[PDB]
């Protein structure tokens, strides 16, 4: 039941002391270059999932494999649209699904959780209505080992509700918010100490 | 969202400075003719609903009507099981349903909302599983001006988190927690500040 701080730069390694886990976005900066003692997630986000990696699957996995060797991460984040052959990293896996256009229906997200290759499933989808909160609460009500929350300014609170429905993680920002609705490490810690 | 502090003694009146609204519980303290300048709810809670008013509805309503006259409250809390004619108070009415044993299925709770007499409906039911969180979230998703949360220690988070689905109110304790799972005025304001 942990705070995950997403890091985008070397500046940000110092800002993450309150975090349990740290997410190393190697599409944003090469963390391969220095040692991170904290529990860590290796991610290389494709452009099509709001990241900065713009290149084919081949160069992306090669870059992730070389970073995996030198960081020895606790998790790798791999995407739900990849085939089973790609889930070949020797650690726990976060299998993620991103949607910046919409929250799919319950039926559609249930297929992702149920077809899981990863140790944890992560779902992060654009909130456009309160029915989408419903979709995500159902999913967490019905499955375990799932991080599911809604993105967008209006849906910030779902980041925290999810932990209370069994999500192992709350993802937080360090420095500045990288997108609308993101919650600071300080804020998240305050909120959860208050709620219990 | 407004924060409501439930007052049970004259000491607690001095403690509600950061509440938007105070709920005067006259089954526990004769608030009758108390100078309260803040938005207020008059409530006289039956033992069967977890308070300490015993004997007649005749006695209880007489008690409430006299308390109305002196206090001039903004709302009155009237229970959902009362016939239409009880709703003869000249102010806004919060119609409420308490279940200390159970959170009913969605269809039963929907009936209470659509069969409403009051301006607001309040649903406070004993949380027994995560499925109960989803019931209460469907209700808030499908209806406006409803306060719905789960009672009990394991489901505190719903008292704050569930109000982000359009509830007018968060109910807060002041001084000591009156029931297990209750959220303090302080913690409620801080989470609300930090969430956005």
């Amino acid at each position: 039941m942990k705070l995950v701080a997403t890091l985008s730069s070397p500046e940000e390694l110092e800002l993450a002391e309150k975090a349990d886990v740290v997410e190393l976005r190697i599409d944003l900066f090469d963390f391969s270059g220095a040692r991170v003692d904290k529990e860590k997630i290796l991610t290389c986000r494709r452009v099509s999932d709001g990241g900065k990696f713009e290149g084919d699957e081949r160069e992306r996995i090669e870059k992730m494999k070389r970073a995996f060797d030198s960081l020895n991460p606790d998790y790798v984040d791999l995407e739900s649209d990849l085939p089973d052959s790609a889930f070949d990293f020797n650690c726990r896996i976060i299998e993620s699904y991103h949607n910046f256009i919409r929250t799919p229906d319950y039926s559609e997200l249930k297929g992702i959780v149920e077809g899981r290759r990863g140790d944890l499933v992560k779902i992060a989808t654009m909130g456009k209505s309160k029915r989408d909160v419903e979709t995500i609460v159902r999913i967490l009500t019905n499955y375990d080992d799932v991080v599911a929350f809604l993105m967008g300014e209006r849906f910030s609170f779902t980041r925290v509700l999810a932990a209370y429905l069994g999500s192992p993680f709350i993802y937080c920002y360090v420095g500045s918010p990288k997108a609308p609705g993101q919650i600071s490490l300080d804020d998240a810690r305050e909120i959860i100490s208050r709620l219990g």
